[PDB]
């Protein structure tokens, strides 16, 4: 029954204010506005041609996955990539998508966080969980955490004061991994020596590797696998360096295709799919958005045009893949009690 | 004719005494605004910077030049404020400092180029306030990136006339690479600050760069972590050479011959997020007059030595306005 009802319940935070978990609906788990640096998009907005053409582009970009079925994204950009929420509210507003911001250091800390105590990092991410994003009043829905390979000791710090505003405020954690490096595990390690629930953690980029014993070994301890990068491939771009490394040579369809071996292992009910797409990109080289762009031009609605349909054919009943893109999210996201 | 600052255009005249290296605020980009609790509050921070600044108008300061670039946390509409509400005029720099995020590091020298311009020409930000000064930096011998800084500084000193004012590492002879790319890009000493350079004791590499025209900026006279041995950190920010020591390079340039190419400062700050969060506290436990330090102390102290007040005026009050008065 209460899976049908709007009009009251427990509720989400997102960009314009709390909707209840049924409004979420169909929910990306893993996207961004605009990949950026903290401050840039203000200094200097010519770099996306201009501001008012970045949220043109954004809106248009949300409308296109609104009419394919998307009714919520996650907005997974930290303060370090730049995050604008007050950009998340105005494309949020225009398109009539869900947003829902992140706290937490993705791999880019400026020095004013690098050298921080897991004191310090926990009171900044309790601060925008709990009180608002700079003076917008808007409040993080989750928060994003980050290694490429070892963690290194400042990383470590951030996992810790994760997992400590997580338990204190019921938002769940979602990760970036180098996966082929296994980060999934260590994170896994330091989460749960901080006693937050796998259930509560989300380990990104999952899709990066083909080793599905390191992903149904994470699955089968209760983690969340983010199948986060589906339309993220180089193939016919093999002479451009840069595009290759970014998006790598593994076909959408390898990728897509480790969302059906987690399903037919039985660990359906611990994936997250999503594009890890954007419509703005400056912290990497200059023309990369224009490339993705050629890539992949549904944007953020390939998951509902290409991936639902092509793992439909492969036999995966509707109702399962409504399962992993709306109900799995909603349980995601709703808060759990704080501790105490 | 004018010099550009965070409440408009001023006239050469309407400098006066000005300290020519100092921060409103040593942070990151984004952070105030982000994380203003690290601060007090972004209230306590104003008060505080226009305390401060306050207290140095009144030792005479007329203006001071906000080396503080986007990276540092610059944040021009504290600025303007913390300008407006202590009469003081505050300088803008454009530029980048020792830390740029991956959407500055990841950019061509042509990139960096406009951007600077940008910031010069057409304002910073959306707040129509325009950068008067170019700030760069090295930490030893430059990175690959640091070196298409130092030209993208140089390329729109050059198209815009604002002068470019440097960090160093002194003690490894920065100035002297700082100075060869530079002039690779066609760029006069003239134009040029290099700065941090009373951190070092050796005199014949700054009067080597000052024989070639370029400007010696002695910004951080009251940096000292004398009294404070069993503070690690404090003591490798601040170094353990005393004031005094710093304050006689002044008259050793002065003895040499080098009066009018001379810069001095403080390099004070009134908050400080890009270290360990302790240290404002501690900088201002051994410095309680800020950046009224240059005129309430060291002037008095090389008037002691027999500088007269027109040398003095010379250095606080001529050459900034040379130095700030665009090509
Ligand atoms: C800012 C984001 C972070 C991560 O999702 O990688 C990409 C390349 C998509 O940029
Ligand atoms: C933000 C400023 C930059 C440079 O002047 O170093 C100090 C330590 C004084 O911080
Ligand atoms: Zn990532
Ligand atoms: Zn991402
Ligand atoms: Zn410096
Ligand atoms: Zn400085």
């Amino acid at each position: 029954i209460s899976e049908f009802i709007t009009n009251s319940g427990d509720r989400i935070n997102t960009v314009r204010g709390p909707i209840t978990i049924s409004e979420a609906g169909f929910t990306l788990t893993h996207e961004h506005i605009c990949g950026s640096s903290a401050g840039f998009l203000r200094a200097w907005p010519e770099f996306f041609g201009s501001r008012a053409a970045l949220v043109e582009k954004a809106v248009r970009g949300l409308r296109r996955a609104r009419a394919a079925g998307v009714r919520t994204i996650v907005d997974v950009s930290t303060f370090d990539a730049g995050r604008d929420v007050s950009l998340l509210a105005e494309v949020s507003r225009a398109a009539d998508v869900h947003i829902v911001a992140a706290t937490g250091l993705w791999e880019d800390p400026p020095l004013s966080m690098r050298l921080r105590s897991v004191e310090e990092l926990t009171q900044f991410f309790l601060r925008e969980i709990q009180y608002g994003i700079e003076d917008t009043g808007i409040r993080a829905g989750i928060i994003k955490v980050a290694t490429q390979g070892k963690a290194t000791p400042f990383q470590e710090l951030v996992l810790r004061a994760a997992a400590r505003a997580s338990l204190a405020t019921g938002v769940p954690v979602t990760t970036h991994t180098f996966a082929s490096q296994r980060d999934g595990e260590q994170q896994a390690a330091i989460f749960e020596s901080e006693g937050l629930s796998p259930s509560r953690v989300c380990i990104g980029h999952s899709d990066d590797t083909d080793d599905l014993s390191y992903l149904t070994a994470l699955a089968a301890r209760g983690y969340l696998i983010g199948l986060d990068g589906i339309p993220h491939s180089a193939i016919g771009l093999e002479d451009n360096a840069s595009a290759s490394a970014l998006l790598g040579n593994r076909s959408w369809q390898t990728r897509a295709l480790l969302i059906k071996a987690l399903i037919d292992q039985g660990y359906m009910k611990q994936i997250l799919v999503s594009n890890d797409w954007l419509f703005g990109f400056s912290s990497y080289v200059t023309n990369i958005m224009d490339v993705m762009d050629s890539v992949n031009p549904d944007g953020m609605a390939f998951i509902p045009l290409r991936v639902i349909p092509f793992l439909r054919e492969k036999g995966v009943p509707q109702e399962t893949l409504a399962g992993i893109t709306v109900t799995n999210p909603a349980r995601f996201l709703s808060p759990t009690l704080r501790a105490s």
